């Protein structure tokens, strides 16, 4: 009845229906999830034609999620922060814009995974988007540190700059060397291109957890070399992208939908 899509480009090989129809059954809600192919020219009247269609709300996938935050009348906090919006919400009666991919990382994280980051020492891995959307959750959740590694230090400069919060460091990878940390996540995209962030490799012998934002890419070479360097536990980005539509599905529907389920039936062994 209702309905919902997600737009992007390439939008051929989106989970986000099949996730969003599992939790719409397993949650009784009677509503229609899409997927649109997103033209670089004409996206925004895109967006606008499914909302003159009677579309409750959208998610917004690369490469358009800059470009969403922009078209929104009203943006959250952390979509502000990233510059960068992957829900929409058309209610009385303009467009709203939501971020929800940090969100739904640290619920991974702390509740999924057992590993809350209260007073412990968490390493980011990158400057982009990803990690723009989830400084301020991260930050909320209270870590001993919360440093941002990136080779862009111009970009983590602007980014620390701008929070001024006493538990955020930024380094560089150099820099990293004799450092240990309970937590690491790889935001970057390294892992698409089966690559390895510049790490020196004795900064994953404490961990507890290493965490690929990459799904379902096998044994990325940044959790090998969290395999190689200790006994961190290995996970990659499943539970996040459950974790975020989740937030999204709740957002529209005012239920939030079991997430076990659906992250396991998504889940792509990594061991």
């Amino acid at each position: 009845s209702d309905r919902y899509a997600v737009i992007g480009r390439p939008i051929n090989h989106t989970k986000s229906p099949l996730i969003h129809g599992l939790f719409a059954q397993a949650s009784n809600q009677q509503l229609e999830y899409g997927a649109i192919e997103g033209s670089l020219d004409d996206f925004e009247a895109q967006v606008l034609q499914f909302r003159s269609e009677g579309g409750k709300g959208m998610n917004i996938t690369a490469p358009f999620k800059l470009r969403a935050f922009e078209l929104a009348d009203r943006r959250s906090e952390r979509a502000q922060l990233a510059r960068a919006a992957n829900a929409l919400k058309f209610e009385d009666g303009r467009i709203v814009a939501e971020n929800f991919d940090g969100i739904g990382l640290l619920r991974d994280i702390e509740e999924n995974l057992g590993e809350p980051l209260r007073n412990r020492r968490v390493l980011l891995l990158g400057a982009g988007g990803a990690v723009r959307g989830a400084l301020l959750p991260f930050l909320q959740a209270g870590p001993s540190e919360l440093v941002i590694a990136n080779r862009d230090m111009a970009k983590a400069l602007a980014l620390r700059n701008e929070l001024d919060h006493s538990r955020l460091r930024i380094s560089r990878y150099e820099a990293l060397e004799g450092q240990s940390f309970d937590i690491v996540v790889n935001a970057t995209s390294a892992s698409l291109t089966a690559d390895l962030p510049p790490l020196p490799a004795d900064v994953l012998g404490e961990a507890a957890l290493a965490y690929e934002l990459a799904y379902g890419k096998g044994l990325t070479p940044f959790l090998r070399l969290a395999r190689e360097q200790g006994q961190a536990r290995l996970a990659d980005g499943v539970g996040m992208l459950v974790e975020q539509a989740a937030e999204a599905f709740a957002w529209w529907r005012g239920v939030r939908p079991d997430t076990r389920a659906v992250i396991n039936q998504l889940t792509i062994p990594l061991e």
